[PDB]
């Protein structure tokens, strides 16, 4: 093992996920890329190429393969809810969302990840990085009446576990996430919701593939926990130094 070390990403076709995937498979210098997806449909999706694997973290059976003879773990699987087909918009409701049962935070996002991490474990992973949301700080934020799912507890349940779990780790916890270029701002890290207070609180999903790439090659971004946040495009210097970003960091969560 003077060889590079073997890093899978889950929700592997997820908008954020694939951007992972890619990044890692262009990263051939530093990493040897794996992916897990839910469906063939995903797996064509970026790329089909056999370090693709498909399987269903809501069953841990289903994603074993997936797990053998991984170095490293970048969790970008997330519950995701729909909206409920019933709406009408002109008699003023607002739209009902909902998580197909066995599809809830509760289970794809707790469950779901402490399967992910315990199945690591058992395979000997040496870091494993996980995506998330700002807003864990208070449990009465709106988004965890979505779906009455309470994703952002059950999300922070799992970072918890993975704090706890003896693996080192990092928490990435994003603002709101954006369709737009990465690799063009300066990125800002932020502890225990901070940034809501600010106007730098959403980041390109680039930016946050990226944040997890990096995170891979700074031993200061092992047992670390923060938010993410960006200045927009054009306003200011876009971050290169990510040992400098990641020592900004002290939270262990
Ligand atoms: N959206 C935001 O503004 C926001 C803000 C802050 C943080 N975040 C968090 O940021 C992360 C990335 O967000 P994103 O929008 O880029 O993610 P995304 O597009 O929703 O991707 C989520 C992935 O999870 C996968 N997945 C769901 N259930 C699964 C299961 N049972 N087994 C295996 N895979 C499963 C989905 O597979 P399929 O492709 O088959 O559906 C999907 O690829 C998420 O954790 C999200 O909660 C989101």
């Amino acid at each position: 093992s003077a060889n590079l070390p073997t890093v899978l990403v889950t929700g592997a076709s997820g908008r954020t996920g694939q951007i992972v995937y890619k990044k890692l498979k262009e990263g051939s210098d530093k990493f040897v890329a794996k992916g897990l997806v839910r469906s063939a449909q995903g797996k064509e999706k970026i790329g089909g190429e056999a370090d693709v694997f498909i399987g269903d973290i809501t069953d841990a059976d289903s994603i074993n393969p997936a797990f053998q003879g991984i170095d490293a773990l970048v969790i970008l699987t997330s519950a995701v809810p729909k909206m409920k087909p019933g709406f009408d918009p002109t008699k003023g409701g607002r739209p009902e969302f909902i998580f197909e049962d066995g599809q809830y935070p509760e289970q794809v996002d707790w469950i779901g990840q402490k399967n992910q991490i315990d199945a690591a474990k058992v395979a000997g992973v040496k870091h494993i990085v996980v995506v998330g949301s700002m807003g864990g700080t208070n449990p009465d934020h709106p988004l965890n009446k979505l779906g009455n799912g309470n994703i952002l507890v059950w999300k922070r349940k799992a970072e918890q576990y993975l704090a706890d779990s003896g693996t080192p780790y990092t928490i990435i916890r994003a603002g709101g996430l954006l369709d737009k270029e990465g690799g063009v701002r300066e990125l800002l890290v932020g502890k225990d919701d901070e940034l809501l207070q600010t106007d730098t609180k959403t980041v390109p999903r680039a930016d946050v593939a990226e944040v997890c790439i990096q995170a891979l090659l700074f031993e200061e971004a092992k047992n670390k926990a923060f938010d993410l946040g960006s200045k927009p495009e054009g306003t200011s210097t876009p971050t290169k130094d990510f040992k400098a970003l990641f020592s900004q960091v002290t939270s262990r969560f």
